[PDB]
């Protein structure tokens, strides 16, 4: 009674293709339950997930496609420009998702490609150094705490120049808060230490040699707090930036409907609430109960105006604009060295 919307052509198509290639940036033990409940859906699809990383999703689907192979079907990724890129470029399939009916025009590049997250840039911090209560949860707020010589050396955030997500979160910021210029130089300040690598900005927190992160991801910092309770999340309270993980269908997939329904559950209630529930990756689908959940999101920052989703939308390849890209590096290099 949770199945999702499917059209029963798309199910036929898909019982005799019998197969599905994804290509995908999410860690196949997080997307594993719902690999296993898709397959309990849809217990004829033999499924082929290709865990990797968002780069080599990019030029391993650009090289089969013009070398004339075989790809993925799906494409799955947390790289917003490189996906949108090629949603806007030919290599997407355009596919009214049923499941989608309600999202924002800014959730879907039209039929061609699908938010299926909604991801928060959270502050992280080591409890047994930092208390709650004095975590601020506004980008003034941080850029005063940096000041105090306890803090030096005890900030992890992003390096732009060297993780291509870490740039298109920082650089949301930079584009939406005029408070973020100051949180940067307050990096400079206090010497922030730049991860490539949200796992090594966590180690050096969980070991109390960092106290806080910037910008690093809620599903991400919910994951680790199941297992290390000395990990607190607060929400940034003047304006949260998030993240939206892609999905499309190749335009040359050899099993189109075999992907229309694994998009169609990735989208689905079912799917979401799985999603949340069990890899705590923050839903897109405003229905969904839990804490990682756009409804969890909204009373944590202080109301849904106070999330800026970054758009599954065209706009966002000024990201990859060289002038574009130099203005933020350059007060970026300025500012926290
Ligand atoms: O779930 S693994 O067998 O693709
Ligand atoms: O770029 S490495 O840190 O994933
Ligand atoms: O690439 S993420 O793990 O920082
Ligand atoms: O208190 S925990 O949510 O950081």
């Amino acid at each position: 009674q949770s199945r999702p919307a499917s059209d029963p052509q798309v199910v036929e198509a898909a019982r005799k293709e019998g197969r599905l290639i994804i290509y995908s940036s999410t860690d196949q033990s997080s997307a594993q339950a719902l690999l296993d409940d898709f397959r309990k859906l849809y217990p004829f699809i033999q499924i082929e997930y290709n865990d990797l990383g968002t780069q080599a999703i990019y030029d391993r689907f650009v090289s089969e496609t013009a070398a004339g192979a075989s790809s993925a079907d799906l494409l799955w990724s947390s790289a917003m420009e490189l996906q949108v890129k090629l949603a806007s470029e030919g290599y997407a399939l355009p596919y009214d998702s049923p499941e989608a009916k309600n999202w924002p025009a800014n959730a879907r590049l039209g039929n061609l490609a699908y938010s299926t997250t909604l991801e928060p840039a959270v502050v992280v911090y080591n409890k047994r150094f930092l208390k709650p209560e004095e975590v601020p949860t506004t980008r003034e707020g941080l850029a005063r705490l940096l000041q105090e010589p306890r803090m030096r050396g005890r900030v992890a955030t992003w390096d732009p120049e060297r993780a291509a997500v870490g740039f298109t979160i920082l650089k949301a910021d930079y584009d939406r808060f005029p408070a973020f210029q100051e949180l940067a130089r307050a990096f400079g300040k206090a010497q922030a230490a730049l991860y490539s690598s949200t796992g090594a900005a966590f180690e050096k927190v969980i070991s109390g040699e960092h106290y806080l992160a910037y910008g690093f991801f809620g599903s991400y910092a919910l994951l680790r707090q199941r297992t290390v309770k000395d990990l607190g999340i607060a929400y940034l309270t003047d304006g949260t930036v998030a993240i939206q993980r892609v999905a499309f269908i190749n335009k040359r997939a050899a099993h189109p409907n075999a992907a229309k329904l694994f998009l169609d559950y990735l989208l689905s209630l079912r799917g979401q609430n799985l999603m949340a529930y069990t890899a705590l990756i923050f839903a897109r689908r405003e229905t969904v109960v839990g804490e990682a959940t756009p409804q969890a999101l909204y009373k944590a920052v202080g109301g849904k105006d106070k999330v800026y989703a970054i758009p599954v939308s065209t706009e966002i390849l000024k990201n990859l604009d060289p002038a574009e890209r130099m203005r933020f590096l350059t007060f970026w290099r300025q500012a926290v060295r």
